[PDB]
């Protein structure tokens, strides 16, 4: 027993961290097969960022301008183009290690692991959501772009995420694995709020039957509630509307635990509107909401990787 | 910028991990050269549990009785032996993933990733503390036994813990790898409290400090204290004593934010005290006592491994 904020294993991306220099900014790519993604802006210099002009940057970059290291060993670039806010590097060596993998896009509240990366070596692994408002809370440093987010099933790493950005507020935003932007967010210094942010509902409930499969069922109360009135006070507490697709997602949750996922949602009812009177919930004293409903199996599961 | 609990990356320890079975049981392995080292109740049955006689349960098996499987390929056991609570397995195949290695025993109150495995396979990574009654706090089901947890310095990995046990309170206990527990427990069936916890001191210290870095400093007050004073509201709350090594270790923190230690001290006594209001630092509405004062400039300096 016991749940923590779990990582996947990061073997299988480390083998595909490489270090991508054009003249000035070196950062961080992927190497898949014969190909390098890293975000763009590598062939930015200081004066080029309020509205950098990335299609008459490109056209004045060389193949041989790239410097890409795998390990302090130089990979040849013989081709190079740009997918939307990425550069995709052809390279005249195929990477041994790349693994069965897939370029997915996530949808806001799904989680991934980070394994964030300085200058094509790893720093370390951890374990978040994507927002509501198309963010993410990470843990990034300058140089750690290009630094990128995933999950594995069974044997196939699925790439979700490249860290492009801090915004002025100190969270994070990037692309898929295609250079799409999560959120409205683009690749320049110019005004761009993020969305106010909400609590995704549907892993504070699938969090909630983590605890009660852990033994901390403090919290459970004795009253059932609609869909609706549940989510009139979810409102109120600027959470996510509960759908019947999320409530049919906790079902396996709700059977393992004898718990419906309508009296869960009257014991977070009464949550949001009691607070939790000083005690913890798997040892945080916030609701936590950055575990899906999968996440809460496959840990409680001890479900594996090859 | 942002602060995450960091795991370290977990690759170079994958590349170690196998799976055991004597007779009835599963647990894993770690592969190093040519010994696989792992719990030594793998010898053990059902009825064997409240106080096994491993020295005679191990006269009984052969190295042929030793089924150690790399991903499903079977590797031949040629030795055995035991160290106190390990076995050690001598294989004919050296691993040819073998990072560069130390075994090492931590101190109560540092921090490791642990690598969660089942049958050989990891489920996840995750970071932790060794509580100061040397368990921890973990995420660890039946078939865990023998995951190991580990630091990394540069390309050297320091293998630090080897899962055991869970207590009747459903915190966990193991050994290092030279099989010696950690903390007044051992591997059979009986009672064995645990001492009564304390918070890691000098932890929550680095944190304030990582969450001054980060820029949330509304808890910073105006005020200092002696050591000796701050060690007196530390005892009430079931706090570690700080020590003048800790004050040391907290320098080059202190420097890089400008707050002197025991000015630190006496905001942290504050927080105590009064508590945080229903405000949260770093995200977190308790004190974080789980992130070492080198944790916290690894993290905050991009510290990568080779
Ligand atoms: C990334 O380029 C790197 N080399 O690591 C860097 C990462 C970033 C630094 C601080 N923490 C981080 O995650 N990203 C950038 O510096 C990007 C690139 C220009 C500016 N930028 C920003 O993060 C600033 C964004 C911003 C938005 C609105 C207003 C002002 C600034 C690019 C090309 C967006
Ligand atoms: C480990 O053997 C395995 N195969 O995974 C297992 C891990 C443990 C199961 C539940 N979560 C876990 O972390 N460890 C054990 O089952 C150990 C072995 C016998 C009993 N045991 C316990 O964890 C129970 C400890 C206990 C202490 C006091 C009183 C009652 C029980 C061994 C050999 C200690
Ligand atoms: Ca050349
Ligand atoms: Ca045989």
């Amino acid at each position: 027993s016991g749940f923590r904020k779990m990582a996947f294993p990061s073997g299988k991306v480390e083998g595909c961290m490489v270090q991508v220099t054009c003249g000035t900014t070196t950062l961080n790519g992927l190497w898949l097969d014969d190909v390098v993604y890293c975000p763009r802006h590598v062939i930015c210099t200081s004066e080029d960022m309020l509205n950098p002009n990335y299609e008459d940057l490109l056209i004045r970059k060389s193949n041989h301008n790239f410097l890409v290291q795998a390990g302090n060993v130089q990979l040849r670039v013989i081709g190079h183009s740009m997918q939307n806010c990425v550069l995709k590097l052809k390279v005249d060596t195929a990477n041994p290690k790349t693994p069965k993998y897939k370029f997915v896009r996530i949808q806001p509240g799904q989680t991934f692991s980070v394994l964030a990366c300085y200058n094509g070596s790893p720093s370390g692994v951890y374990q978040c959501a994507m927002r509501p408002n198309f963010t993410i809370k990470g843990s990034f440093l300058n140089g750690s772009c290009g630094s990128v987010g995933f999950n594995i099933d069974y044997d196939c790493v699925s790439f979700c995420y490249m860290h492009h950005m801090e915004l002025p507020t100190g969270v994070h935003a990037g692309t898929d694995l295609e250079g799409n932007f999560y959120g409205p967010f683009v690749d320049r210094q110019t005004a761009q709020a993020a969305g106010t942010d909400t609590t995704i509902t549907v892993n504070v409930l699938a969090w909630l039957y983590a605890a009660v499969i852990n033994g901390d069922r403090w919290f459970l109360n004795r009253f059932t509630t609609t869909l609706n009135d549940f989510n009139l006070v979810a409102m109120k507490y600027n959470y996510e509307p509960l759908t019947q697709d999320h409530v049919d997602i906790l079902g396996p949750l709700s059977a393992q635990t004898g718990i419906a996922v309508l009296d869960m949602c009257a014991s977070l009812k009464e949550l949001l509107q009691n607070g939790m009177n000083g005690r913890t919930i798997l040892g945080s004293a916030l609701l936590e909401d950055e575990f899906t409903p999968f996440d809460v199996v496959r840990q409680c599961s001890g479900v594996t990787f090859q």
